[PDB]
DNA sequence: ACTGGGAAGTTCCAGTGAT
DNA sequence: ATCACTGGAACTTCCCAGT
């Protein structure tokens, strides 16, 4: 068995699918290591194989059984929502760079799992029967799925690799978690701090600010109707552990989002002494 | 349009639904009102109309669009998972004394889904098509479908009504949280004491142990597998608000689930001074 | 049966940057 | 310059909860 490595994922959050009306492609999935400067791109290795042959990456459902997404990948060399290319003869290593993906509407699901059957794009050969029920259309993972040959030409398929999930950022419930803006950086150690912080869109029943550091946590205080159209919140600062301070102690803030244990990159905050 | 309004809604906690192989009533669906001296049954009232009628009910899904449930209802003037009698023509206000719920098996789910359509029991007239989600089988909603007679006396259906959600009791998502038992009831005002609590059923990604008193809340401090098999918790006290404490204070400690918000009954707690 | 209102799902659009 | 692409805004559907 040659075998297939991911030896670059692709970046979890922060891409929005793309529906059909907002055009032909859907732009190119990052890398998990891209940046603003140095941007990465989904990369795999093959072990133990260079020469002629053919890899397929397909989305399949985050979740077991593996079944194929109703949703399409669109791109250079993606057909019937599927991407299939001859692999690079000379190397080993293969970049992905025009990744897109597309979005079914919801009353075109059925449609689109008609269309998956029909081009034979089922890489874990699930049973017809489990195709039915209820799909996570704001989560996918690729598949991929590379044909070698033997010394006479033979085809032969590698075991299919999965990737990490890959996250709707439109969508309410798996958006990048944001602070965007807080009033103030710092308080006293007793709290009751009002803090305005504007964020990416949240949802206010599923939200929390978490504050943490050596030891200790702790919770922003407020209710559902402090969340202003899903993009601003309005809360108190907790107490520090330790009402009275010696000299400022500095903490981390981030969003959580309790229904996935998600979290922002972390603010700074300063606890002050009185 | 005269219309169908629930005065009292059956009690959402506290039912087993029952499988077949149990062979037995299903029990009485009680009233959200009904305490053991003064029990009360599921009812409604029929606003703008006294006089002859009939009442079916059903079980919808929780949740949009209202499909067929699998599960049946069982008991008197039951059959094929729905109740459907006569309602008294002299009153307006009309009570269930027997309303059970069967759950039907995992396996027998298609079968069960046939039989809602096969006896036209469809509240909402859902389409085929969208009866194809995935089903909750820990919760159910009664749909109330009256049918009176208009001024001029012919028959006449009313807008379908539906109840709060009723849950099964093995569900720990929806169920009532209870501490049962506790190793200590005090601790120091710094915080840090470990307590051990065995409790009914939790999930251990979705509870909380949260201490209260007035202005003043803080939480417990334990990680998943500090939960065993989901009926003990292992955690340590959060500080109180003042580490300077010069005599006990009381405050309330309660088992709390983030998910709904819901929380079980208080116990007292005393935090105390710390000379050492 | 309607009635006010928040937000999920889908579409459109203004600016625009790094090969 | 282009022009796919980015992220903000607008449009369309759904849903809850009350008289
Ligand atoms: C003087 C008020 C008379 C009643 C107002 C018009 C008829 C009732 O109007 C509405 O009907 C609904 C039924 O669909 C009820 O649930 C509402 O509570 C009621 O206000």
């Amino acid at each position: 068995m040659p075998y297939v490595e991911i030896i670059e994922q692709p970046k979890q959050r922060g891409m929005r699918f793309r529906y059909k009306c907002e055009g032909r492609s859907a732009g190119s999935i990052p890398g998990e290591r891209s940046t603003d400067t140095t941007k990465t791109h989904p990369t795999i290795k093959i072990n133990g194989y260079t020469g002629p042959g053919t890899v397929r990456i397909s989305l399949v459902t985050k979740d077991p059984p593996h079944r194929p997404h109703p949703h399409e990948l669109v791109g250079k060399d993606c057909r019937d929502g599927y991407y299939e290319a001859d692999l690079c003869p000379d190397r080993s290593i293969h970049s992905f760079q025009n990744l897109g993906i597309q979005c079914v509407k919801k009353r075109d699901l059925e449609q689109a799992i008609s269309q998956r059957i029909q081009t034979n794009n089922n890489p874990f050969h699930v049973p017809i029967e489990e195709q039915r029920g209820d799909y996570d259309l704001n989560a996918v993972r690729l598949c991929f799925q590379v044909t070698v040959r033997d010394p006479a030409g033979r085809p032969l398929l590698l075991t299919p690799v999965l990737s990490h999930p890959i996250f709707d950022n439109r969508a309410p419930n798996t958006a990048e978690l944001k602070i965007c803006r807080v009033n103030r950086n710092s308080g006293s150690c007793l709290g009751g701090d009002e803090i305005f912080l504007l964020c990416d869109k949240v949802q206010k029943e599923d939200i929390e600010v978490y504050f943490t550091g050596p030891g200790w946590e702790a919770r922003g205080s407020f209710s559902q109707a402090d969340v202003h159209r899903q993009v601003a919140i309005v809360f108190r600062t907790p107490p520090y552990a330790d009402p009275s301070l010696q000299a400022p102690v500095r903490v981390s803030m981030q969003l959580r989002r309790p229904s996935d244990r998600e979290l922002s990159e972390p603010m700074e905050f300063q606890y002050l002494p009185d």
